[PDB]
């Protein structure tokens, strides 16, 4: 059996060639275009081969080896990767997984720069696949651990926004607030599946299934329980391949979910049919993306199962995590108004209460009162988004977000200035895009984008650390990051700076936190004014 | 025992603010925005200093005794409400009853103005909490009468259409068909209550007690008699508080009987499970639209028990209104396709016939053949809603409204025009509404829809009365009503009206009005003409008819607009008025 | 007793006139615009003549006497159908019937020319009768069985985009998209049309009720098998009167089967309800392609009473056809993942079975392995369908339909060109319209379309036969023409074309044309192509296709548009030409 041969049949070559562009330019960022074109066709002529004869020379080893063995090839001969060429003195599985933290979050590379649209245009009609390889290059390069099928899809959504605007009569008034969307939904993406590999990696496999749950009961509600875990259980085998760089079998296996997720709407949704009749990239991503499903008509009595009754201990001790996701399960199915990063915490509270109650004397009378414990952790919440957003809508985003500067600033300042401008301004976007939303849908846009642009801190961070409490922040509770981060207070440990003598606002942005790290104990009045 | 701050614990703070603003825009229906609002949070803090001691001053008097008393303060002080004063004379109950006369069906207010959508949105965005109490507001004072926990259900999808269409790319195209069906759904709505609370208030307890169970009978058929009256039993104390004006207690208690029937869902009907896991609101609305159920497989003859029995006297005279509670519940059970007012019609048929029949020698030969009766009474509206649901399919609802009016206009002309075009326009809906289902649910949702209509006239009449035929129509039998109406024939007692020139004189305003303030426009016109020539003949009227509809298409279409409606407008009210002189 | 006063007042005037319009357009083809608006409106003034006076001249006669002598005066003194004037010296039935012949399937007619959206918007407000009316006369003298009541909806949905586009901002952009989209559903109605009266016509009522008694079982799987066969029944009446030209009683019919759909909603389907609350012509449409309702919960074992039962011949030969109708009835309601075709298939299968097993000694050892012959049947069209559509998924509808130019040229060298690129046009169209939907959708759409599309070549080919094997699979089986015409290897007897110049000569309108236009005209090339070389294969084919396309890049890139085309065309054949011989 050659696996190279069954992912090029599965996939079709085009799909293979991008999908082979994609893996080498997410670990080999520093390369140059023209390298990555030549390892890719060197890559699709030795696929054919493995197609044609399968016994031929390499083609029965794993992916896994190849994609190693190129990938050292590279580092061993260029200097450019001097650190990565260390894994290569590993066996399998150690080199595969010493590759990754060579995977940089935040390379060091140029700003694209953007020729005339007609310009773009004429290159895009003189040669449409060169130029839609140098697309996949930049975004992979610049984005590690963007969701490689997705990844497709965009390329996709980006030549057609050429296809029609290359023939507009104002072309530019056509493309350039097609690229603005197509970037904005796109650095949304790449954060989403960062937070997703960081939640699989570092966590377990055990809190990506459980977030994978909660979100998929609130949107497949009238699902049964045992099809939302089979769901789960491919998703955690999609994304544990494409978050370990396995690109070829995670693209497959999408496709494998999204085939049987279409052929089985009648047991999952009754939103998906305009979904599972679209082509195959935008199908995946139209099931990622489709609205809740309505509620069905026999839900159970939450609290006869699970607080009332008397025997929780019982059947909670038989199968501790089973009984805790048919939990999560009907709480999410029923809530899909909460954020998901709430339901898990409720989980996890009413986890914490059965492992005290069911230990006491009369452990119903310990535990029927979980219901109280939920009640604060629902408001509080509830309280910081209210807050928030009524000083959003006052405060325009850009002033929003100068406001979550100064505050996040004196927080942690001994995080590096560019650190804070940029997970800041993502701060205050979250405000932008979730509070004008239907309340049914406010707490999971807000609560749950917080989350995401919290692991684009503690990724940052991790790389270089600087703040033994982001540190704490990022590693102690998923879940609980947010309010670990709201929480924290100022800091009494970090020294004054010296003096030092539209894209204008990070420049200004710049100095309001280097105002804050020159003057770090003023409040609000003195650092509105110096800017005036 | 504090009552203000026990409804205050079951309703909530945002519940109660609710409720009180409605119930006081609802009588005070001319004062601002602002004072109501003034007078909202003043009962608000004078609730929670009752949760706190429920011996604090006032705290233990009655929440009619202290809406009556908060009410007189406004009236006695503030002006523009020097009749409502005259009810603060009296003590309880004479005082909170006399306050009813003062609820103004068709009061005289600004019609609301329209921001652009975008523009709205940001109001919106920028205060929501006013946003709705506004529309609370303006909603509650145009109809008084409208259902409190209703415009509480209302209020929040109002909320949803702006949520989810003041982020859409095209925000209009999204937000303007959610509201326009909105306000079909709530003019509707608004109409229906007003028809529960004057046939409770009217005609009596008994009258709404019978309505409810026919109703309550096609809607859950496989309910026993006594679980229906039950449920008919609380509806009439729900509906009794909110159409008093206690809206606190009602809400209160429809929030209870939401409960009870969920609660006792697998007794009463199979179709409630998707209701009754809802939100509040949402709950009692669901259940008070849910589809019938299925009729039970297992039914006897109705009318072994009812007519071929030799007996039936003898059950009847031991309980004659359960008795006839009895036989209404069977018939309307098994016939959800009988309109309400034809069930008890027949019912009333029936009722007759056993006080005429069970004083004879030989009852059961006078009514075994009751059946033969109820026939005629059957056709009758079926062929009514045949017919004109066949106009309705060849004219379109604009037309088939111009139809009704000069119809309705001939029939009553000494009604005034805006309630002439006003209550045609509702019957033509009607059309809209109904023509379109199969004949099987056509006849409820016609005869009882133009009942819902007929009643809205009435209302409008009764305070103005001008025509006795009218008055006779609405009060001799409320569920006659729509056979009363159906079988007015034209009134040729009634001088027409003198030529005003003003009153068909057109203006290029016309061109720059939406679709239906064009039409009422014309439809006004087309009354006042007939008003002034009320033997025109149906092809006279659409002779003109044609005549302006091309006078208008020119001119505004027109090189310069007003000077053609000017200048073509003379020549036709001369050319009409030589065609009908 | 008048036939033509009766359909006159049952379908209204624009109905009536509409229909009469459609008849004479599909029966005389080539007659010019103002002919037909004659010849309707003295149609017109005869039926209400007739409504008035039944006794009147000529108003009892029938329709059939009626419209065949209008017909008849036409063709024998216009010269323009010296044909149809032979089947005017006979008398009806014979008369009628011979009208058949000369319903054109391919009738030689200029394309539609297309003025500016203003313009058409322009003239559609001027006179929207007479625009409607051309729409009607253009496409049915083009599709002479287009299902009549369905174009009406059509021409209604025509009006529509119409009424919207033309109040748009940008006019074309609304109204281009909506022209598009109708054009290809309505050509997709009348090749389903087509179909089902060859099916009707060609193999008999039989025939036609086992394809509706399987559609209308998968479709409405709770309805009782008597439900199911009465629908039958009416629709054949309903397809026997439009097959055979008598629109006006098609019409009537389909529009009271639709009623009574619609009043026994309850015995029929839950996926009825807002079908049922559309104006007639949305409903009857709606209805024709509403999804499949849910299974019962409770069917019994298909194999306990047709398979395994011990007695099946017993059951089977006291009333055959019922047997067999219950058998394809159970079949089709417990797969709606079927093609009706397969299920056809399956159901001839099992006929077979018992024919032969009910003769044997032991017959239930016969047929209860009966199962067995069914699986290689499911098989092979689930295995065409899934390799076909991953075929398509990776060339797109374009290569898809010269994948199958290729490929059908080689099996039938001898079909006219033009006949060739129309099917294999649709056959690839097939792959755009089922191939995105789930593979349990995919079997019914797939091989009923495919079956559909083959249809019109059968139609096309009849009339000027030029290849056995086409004739064979087209007559042999109606259920198995799709397997027939997939198995057909190529024709190894073919005598290849010789070489023309000029058919390879391209110019320079081939730049000016739209996309369907160079499609097609670089389709007809390709076919002309593979008769002369019949022996190239895929990879030669695609060689000469490869640089054309550079061909025509260039030279439309090109100075002097039409120097190129003459310049590199020469060198294009010349080495496409030496390439293949
Ligand atoms: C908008 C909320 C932020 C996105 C959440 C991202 C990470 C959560 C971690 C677990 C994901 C595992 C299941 C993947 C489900 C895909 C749907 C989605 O795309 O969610
Ligand atoms: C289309 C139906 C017409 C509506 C009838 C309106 C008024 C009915 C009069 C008396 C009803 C009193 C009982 C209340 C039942 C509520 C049901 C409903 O919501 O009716
Ligand atoms: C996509 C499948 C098309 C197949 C239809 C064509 C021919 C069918 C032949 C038999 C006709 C009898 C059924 C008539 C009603 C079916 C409605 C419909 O089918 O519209
Ligand atoms: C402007 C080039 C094309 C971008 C438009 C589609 C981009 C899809 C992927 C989004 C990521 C964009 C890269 C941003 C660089 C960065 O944020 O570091
Ligand atoms: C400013 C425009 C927004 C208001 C839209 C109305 C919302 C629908 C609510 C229905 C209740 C009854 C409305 C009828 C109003 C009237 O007849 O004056
Ligand atoms: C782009 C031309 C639009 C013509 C009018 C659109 C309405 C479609 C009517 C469908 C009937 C079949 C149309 C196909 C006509 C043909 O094949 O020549
Ligand atoms: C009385 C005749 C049969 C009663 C109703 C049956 C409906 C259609 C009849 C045709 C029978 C076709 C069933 C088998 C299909 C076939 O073998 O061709
Ligand atoms: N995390 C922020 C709150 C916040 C920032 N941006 C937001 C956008 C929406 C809601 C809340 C927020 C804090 O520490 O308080
Ligand atoms: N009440 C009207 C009939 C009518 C008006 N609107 C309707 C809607 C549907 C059915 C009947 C009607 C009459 O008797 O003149
Ligand atoms: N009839 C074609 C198959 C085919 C043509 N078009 C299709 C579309 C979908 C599925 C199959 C097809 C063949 O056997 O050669
Ligand atoms: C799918 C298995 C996950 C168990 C869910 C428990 C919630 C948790 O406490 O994190
Ligand atoms: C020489 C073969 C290299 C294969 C690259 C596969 C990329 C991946 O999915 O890991
Ligand atoms: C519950 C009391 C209602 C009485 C029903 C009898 C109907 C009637 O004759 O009016
Ligand atoms: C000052 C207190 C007024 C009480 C308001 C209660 C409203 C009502 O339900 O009648
Ligand atoms: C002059 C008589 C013409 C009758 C038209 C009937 C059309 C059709 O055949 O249904």
């Amino acid at each position: 059996k050659s696996e190279v041969a069954h992912r090029f049949k599965d996939l079709g070559e085009e799909n293979f060639k991008a999908l082979v562009l994609i893996a080498f330019a997410q670990y080999l960022q520093q390369c140059p275009f023209e390298d990555h074109v030549k390892l890719v066709n060197e890559v699709t002529e030795f696929a054919k081969t493995c197609v044609a004869d399968e016994s031929a020379e390499n083609c029965d080893k794993s992916l896994h080896t190849l994609f190693g063995d190129k990938l050292c090839t590279v580092a061993t001969l260029r200097e450019t990767y001097g650190e990565m060429a260390d894994c290569c003195a590993k066996q399998e599985p150690e080199r595969n997984e010493c590759f990754l933290q060579h995977k940089d979050d935040n390379p060091n590379l140029p700003r694209l720069v953007r020729p005339e649209v007609d310009v773009m245009c004429t290159a895009f009609h003189d040669n449409e696949e060169t130029f839609l390889k140098k697309y996949l290059y930049e975004i992979a390069r610049r984005h590690p651990y963007f969701y490689a099928p997705e990844l497709l899809f965009f390329a996709k959504r980006y030549k057609a926004a050429f296809t029609e605007c290359c023939q507009a009569a104002d072309k530019a008034a056509c493309l350039l607030p097609k690229l603005d969307e197509l970037r904005d939904e796109g650095k949304a993406s790449s954060a989403k599946q960062r937070l997703k590999c960081a939640s699989l990696q570092k966590f377990g496999e055990r809190a990506f299934k459980a977030w994978a749950v909660a979100r998929l009961s609130q949107r497949f509600p009238k699902a049964e329980f045992a099809e939302v875990s089979k769901l789960v259980t491919d998703l955690t085998k999609v994304h544990t391949e494409c978050c370990h760089g396995d690109l070829l079998e995670c693209a497959d296996d999408r496709a494998d979910l999204a085939k049987y997720i279409c052929e089985n709407q009648d047991s999952i949704s009754s939103k998906l049919k305009e979904c599972c009749e679209k082509p195959l990239l935008e199908k995946s991503h139209c099931i990622a993306e489709v609205e809740n499903d309505e509620m069905p008509a026999d839900l159970p009595s939450l609290a006869a199962d699970f607080v009332e009754s008397k025997d929780v201990c019982k059947n909670y001790a038989e199968a501790k995590d089973v009984f805790l996701g048919m939990f999560l399960y009907e709480y999410a199915r029923r809530h899909p108004d909460y954020s998901v990063v709430l339901l898990l915490r409720l989980a996890k509270t009413y986890e914490t209460t059965l492992e005290k109650c069911c230990a006491a004397a009369d452990p119903h009378e310990c535990y029927a009162k979980v219901f109280d414990e939920f009640k604060p952790l629902v408001e509080e919440p509830q309280n910081l988004i209210k807050q928030n957003c009524e000083l959003f809508e006052q405060l325009g985003e850009y002033k929003f977000q100068n406001a979550l500067l100064v505050r996040y600033t004196k927080k942690v300042p001994q995080v590096s200035t560019p650190t804070l401008v940029e997970v800041s301004r993502n701060l205050g976007k979250v405000g932008s895009k979730c509070c004008k939303h239907p309340e049914a849908k406010r707490m999971p846009c807000a609560e749950d984008y917080l989350s995401v642009v919290l692991n684009q801190l503690c990724v940052l961070h991790e790389k270089t650390p600087v703040s033994d409490r982001v540190t704490k922040c990022c590693t102690e509770s998923l879940v609980n990051r947010r309010p670990c981060f709201s929480a924290l207070e100022v800091d009494e440990t970090y020294v004054p700076k010296e003096f030092n003598a539209k894209e204008r606002q990070i420049k200004k942005q710049t100095a309001l936190v280097e105002l804050v790290k020159h003057k770090p104990k003023a409040t609000k009045e003195q650092l509105k004014a110096v800017m005036d």
